[PDB]
């Protein structure tokens, strides 16, 4: 049983789910007007604060608590460990709402004890394709298209409540004031992810990882091993050799992308993107946010033949804490963020990745298997992780799809 998520508008089995034909809202519609003025109630000893993400100082103090109790894998081995300047680029896109940046504090001291973070993004989500033939075959085809355009929606991330005051039900009050304020701002719908199975996702996909330095690896994911290669020797020697990468890129025409790029770049994305189901819509000011290179945060490069950009690959850095180890302490990660390919195949475009990750110093690239990611795990060497990726809606009934039906990168 589900002592909160019972009481909100989200789809409560996978049989519910299972049955949702139409895109659409769950909820009552709503105003502005009929939602309470003043933050929800929480007890005397604590207090609502919003950070400002803009100001290094309370950036920080959002930091450390991430760094001690945001998500760790589920055998305590790595925890996240997302940089100050990641936050900062993540949590203030284009027209980000600051009020949106919820915490609680210990009202006597001022400790941080619980964070959540909305941020905008105008998303497609309307009736996925495989349901509008249906629509269509039954003589329903507006109803099935009646959310086609696209919505300016809130993204939720970073819910985070310190280990000390785990299982105390501080997490629904963060959730339920989160919703107040986004709907304050006459938003009704949120798009979010989690690791953990919740009512109800609309798409689930595995993690997959590709070794960059194996020799730091092995050392961190166990000692004398892994299983196939246990026969030989030397083990060690067959791990690097199968892992191993060229040092320069590969496509000619590779470089960084640079302001000028911004509108082929919108463009390219764009027209790919427009092939998923659910999907982000990027302006101009979004794509220079979210894809122009920002040190140690994000990296991109782009395939220039003749003066025009036409293919392109995004990684974003996201190190992690390794819990139990101790020769290391980070493991220094690459996650394959945005792409289009129009000239080269997509696994020729993604070598170019990994070549730039390994020469600029990660450990490992890091995916989900959204958009086509799963060309490529095959031949890049990719291998699937104990993760998985749970895609989420609040106040919208979607029916299930395939997490290759899926363009939204969450960071
Ligand atoms: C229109 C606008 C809408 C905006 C809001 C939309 C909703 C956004 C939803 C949030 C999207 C966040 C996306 C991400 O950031 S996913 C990442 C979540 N963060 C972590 O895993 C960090 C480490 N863990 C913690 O900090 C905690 O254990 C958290 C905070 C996760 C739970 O704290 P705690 O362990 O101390 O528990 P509690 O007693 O306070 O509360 C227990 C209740 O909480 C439900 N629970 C557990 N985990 C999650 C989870 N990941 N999303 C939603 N609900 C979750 C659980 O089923 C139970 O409810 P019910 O089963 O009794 O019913
Ligand atoms: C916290 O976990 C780590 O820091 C982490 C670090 C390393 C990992 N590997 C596993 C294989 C050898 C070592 C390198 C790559 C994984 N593996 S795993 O299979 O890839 C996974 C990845 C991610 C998770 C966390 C669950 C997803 C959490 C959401 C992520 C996206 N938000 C926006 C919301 C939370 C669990 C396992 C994990």
């Amino acid at each position: 049983a589900h002592a909160f998520w019972s009481t909100q508008p989200v789809p409560q089995t996978e049989d519910e789910t299972e049955k949702i034909v139409f895109a659409g809202p769950m909820d009552e519609p709503k105003t502005v007007a009929d939602i309470p003025e003043e933050p929800y109630p929480i007890a005397s000893t604590f207090e609502w604060w919003t950070p400002n993400m803009e100001a290094a100082d309370d950036i920080h103090a959002i930091y450390e608590l991430l760094r001690d109790n945001y998500v760790e894998d589920d055998d305590s081995m790595f925890r996240f460990n997302y940089s100050e300047e990641f936050l900062q680029w993540a949590l203030c896109p284009p027209n980000y709402i600051p009020d949106w940046h919820v915490a609680v504090r210990r009202k006597a001291d001022k400790k941080l004890l619980a964070f959540i973070a909305g941020v905008p993004v105008t998303l497609r989500m309307g009736t996925p394709k495989y349901m509008k033939v249906k629509a269509q075959e039954k003589g329903e085809g507006e109803e099935a298209a009646k959310y086609d355009e696209p919505r300016h929606i809130c993204e939720i991330n970073f819910l985070c409540v310190h280990k000390q005051l785990r299982e105390k039900r501080l997490a629904p009050i963060l959730i339920k004031e989160a919703t107040r304020r986004v709907n304050r701002t006459n938003v009704w719908q949120a798009v979010y992810t989690a690791g953990v199975l919740l009512p109800t996702p609309y798409a689930s996909g595995q993690y997959f990882h590709r070794s960059l330095n194996p020799e730091k690896l092995v050392e961190i994911r166990f000692s004398g091993i892994p299983a196939q290669y246990q026969k030989f020797q030397n083990p060690m020697a067959m791990l690097k050799r199968n892992y191993q990468l060229p040092s320069a890129p590969k496509n000619s025409g590779l470089r960084e992308m640079k302001p000028s790029d911004v509108p082929q770049v919108r463009r390219i994305l764009m027209n790919y993107l427009d092939s998923f189901d659910v999907g982000p819509v990027f302006s101009d000011a979004e794509i220079s946010h979210y894809l122009l290179p920002r040190d140690g945060v994000v990296f991109t490069y782009v395939v220039e033949n003749d003066k025009k950009v036409t293919d392109f690959f995004s990684f974003y850095r996201i190190p992690s804490t390794v819990i139990g180890n101790s020769n290391y302490n980070l493991l220094n990660a690459a996650y394959v963020h945005y792409y289009a390919a129009t000239s080269i195949p997509l696994h020729q475009l993604i070598l170019d990745l990994l070549i730039v990750a390994h020469s600029r110093g990660f450990d490992v690239c890091n995916m989900v298997e959204i958009l086509d990611n799963r060309s490529f795990v095959e031949q890049l060497k990719f291998g699937a992780g104990d993760g998985h990726l749970r895609y989420y809606f609040y106040n919208w009934a979607y029916p299930k799809i395939k997490p290759s039906q899926v363009a939204l990168v969450m960071l």
